């Protein structure tokens, strides 16, 4: 009755996983995640799995390369322990921006989705995939859960006078993600796009930028200044995956973006200390649920439609 493990080794990078299990009444599976002196990762499952369905939880904190081996290795060790089904709960899926092919490089998101299966992953639960199409990369089932319900709720919770707001897209690529918020909130929609220009009336209104990820804040800022410069009195940046790498939290302070709202899909704590401009929304409930459903064999219609 509920086998859920963390492949995390940093004990705050295990916060979300801790949280999910609280909501399931469940207790994390006992299991050491070493690091050898030479750097090699090691995983030891401290309990029997013979024939049971197991849930791994992974968050990615910066050394992304180690988080993925920890994951792969743990899966592979549970496969060897004879796990019937190995379910990856990877709220933020790493390498997910590497989903197009740029130059002579590669779609390493696909590579990862292959390796994940080799390590013996029956299927993954995740949130707000960068592109819904990426769900194709996986040779096993996926649940690409949405954060909108919660992020949307937050709009109408403590965004003062949201109805005068206008949902904005940082770039054409983000036009779709933004469209869904405008449609659901019954609000206007603009898009930015460099020669940097906004397309849409924004003036006299609170701007709300929507996107899936906030990694490198640079273009989120340039967007906020130009929005301002077109009569945007308040700027809110909304996103699912708040990785905020490098000096992003500093740059947010220095910029005119008033608030940044992300989900606890990835760990923040340090970077939201840097910048209290960053408010964070809890998502462990949607995950708690999704995990509950596939275990008991229930339907996940509620989490989608």
């Amino acid at each position: 009755g509920y086998r859920v493990f963390s492949a995390n080794s940093t004990a705050a990078c295990t916060e979300l996983a801790k949280r999910i299990t609280e909501r399931l009444g469940a207790e994390l599976g006992k299991s050491v995640v070493y690091q050898e002196t030479n750097g090699e990762t090691r995983v030891e499952i401290k309990e029997s799995v013979r024939g049971q369905d197991i849930f791994i939880i992974q968050t990615i904190p910066r050394d992304v390369n180690t988080a993925v081996m920890e994951l792969l290795i743990m899966a592979y060790a549970l496969k060897t322990a004879c796990a019937r089904n190995i379910i990856g709960v990877i709220p933020y899926f790493p390498y997910s921006k590497q989903s197009k092919m740029r130059k002579r490089g590669s779609i390493v998101c696909k590579l990862l989705a292959s390796m994940l299966a080799k390590a013996g992953l029956t299927h993954i639960i995740t949130m707000d995939l960068h592109q819904k199409e990426i769900q194709g990369f996986f040779s096993f089932p996926v649940d690409n859960l949405r954060a909108s319900p919660f992020l949307l709720q937050y709009i109408q919770e403590e965004i003062p006078n949201y109805r005068n707001a206008v949902i904005v897209a940082k770039s054409p690529d983000a036009a779709k993600r933004a469209q869904s918020y405008a449609e659901r909130l019954r609000l206007g929609l603009a898009v930015i796009h460099p020669p940097i220009t906004v397309v849409g009336d924004v003036g006299g209104r609170i701007a709300i930028i929507v996107d899936d990820i906030i990694d490198d804040v640079e273009s989120f800022v340039a967007a906020a200044e130009i929005l301002k410069e077109r009569g945007a009195y308040k700027i809110y940046v909304m996103a699912t995956h708040g990785i905020l790498s490098a000096e992003a939290p500093r740059l947010i302070e220095e910029s005119s973006v008033d608030e940044v709202v992300v989900t606890n899909t990835v760990p923040h704590e340090v970077q939201k200390l840097q910048c209290p401009k960053i408010k964070t929304v809890d998502i462990s409930l949607i995950l708690s649920e999704a995990i509950r459903r596939i275990h008991n064999g229930e339907s996940m219609a509620y989490l989608f439609r």
